[PDB]
């Protein structure tokens, strides 16, 4: 029924988001893995007038991994598309950059892929 | 956050105007020199508002959806990277640009690259 | 029973490979999608003495998309790990670079992810 | 392929020694300036042996598994990119470095980055 809602990825992380009418994404993210506890703020953007040819809806969002419990000195961005229908899905690739010194910048950024559905594990 | 807040440019000639809020928010506008883009687009992101002080960069990211009130490319870019302060301040990034596609074309939906932003004295 | 064998990904592409004793990967790749027809040469490397703690076996390979039928002026590399067991798997991320002019180099490289099993679709 | 064949260096100070064969093969050795690496490692890859002549680069890629007869990091890097010829020849790449991990740690198995190689007059 749209991007707004509660989503879960293959790791069991929880992505709670609101899609504003003109393209904003606002919500919270809780990771099942990594140097993370509880909810973190997220903000992003999506295409609020997608094509009408069967294409997905492009979108992205960011989490900086600082909250009242922990600070991992890192940030993840997810870039992907929403695919509607009977089992809606958000398919993403992500980049997780840690703050590093300049000599260690070559090893600053992890890459991966997450797929989200509204099915609670 | 005075470091991040300001006007920046990348190696393509694109314009990144940003404000860093006390709460970790990034807000501003982006103008790409290339691609299916014209004029300014809204951006929004997050940064580490209490970064290490041990000679590490400050982790940050932001998103642009490539729709404005003049054009719509049906696509979105996210930049993930770090701010390196000082007199020659830089934001070093890698990015992912996803286009909306049909399911059959989803394998070719996402471009990857890297941008380096230089801050400009206001 | 090891890396050597015939593998298929989620697109239905066919990856036929031999793992040499000292780390070579040699074989052919046939893509189900894109500017591709029939088999293409591949070469790569793998860790020929993996850890003994339950970790996967790191590996990578390259295809340049030129054969006797077509030339797409492009190359893909896959980087990932082999995971043995009852349903062995190779989990990868890939980079597909097309030859471009310098002004268009920003849009030269696609990224994605392929998972391979020995199950024939 | 005289263009690609030779000795190259990247911005980290690493050494890439390669031979480009008539059949599209790349063979050689790689020496990283950084990471869990010492001495030379075998590489192997492929390139477009009949590239466009319209002012485009030549697509190529290669792999190093980080095991040699002195060290084993249980990891592998692939570089994907293009050769740009002429008097100031470059190979511009992006790379993926996958470490062997347990299944629980697989989400953090892969680093991404970018290297630019400069050819050195033999
Ligand atoms: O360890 C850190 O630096 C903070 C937590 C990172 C968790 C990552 S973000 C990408 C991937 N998807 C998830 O749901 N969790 C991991
Ligand atoms: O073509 C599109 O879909 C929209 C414009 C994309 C421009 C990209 S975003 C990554 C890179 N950095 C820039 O400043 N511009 C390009
Ligand atoms: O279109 C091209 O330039 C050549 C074919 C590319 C096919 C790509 S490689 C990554 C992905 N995995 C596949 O099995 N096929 C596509
Ligand atoms: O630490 C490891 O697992 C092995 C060494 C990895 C070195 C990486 S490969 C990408 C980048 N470019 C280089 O020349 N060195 C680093």
């Amino acid at each position: 029924a749209g991007i707004t809602g509660t989503w879960y990825n293959q790791l069991g992380s929880t992505f709670i988001v609101t899609a504003g009418a003109d393209g904003a994404l606002t919500g919270t993210y809780e990771s099942a893995v990594g140097n993370a506890e509880s909810r973190y703020v997220l903000t992003g953007r999506y295409d609020s007038a997608p094509a009408t040819d069967g294409s997905g809806t492009a979108l992205g969002w960011t989490v900086a991994w600082k909250n009242n419990y922990r600070n991992a000195h890192s940030a993840t961005t997810w870039s992907g598309q929403y695919v509607g229908g009977a089992e809606a899905r958000i398919n993403t690739q992500w980049l997780l950059t840690s703050g590093t010194t300049e000599a260690n910048a070559w090893k600053s950024t992890l890459v991966g892929h997450d797929t989200f559905t509204k099915v609670k594990p």
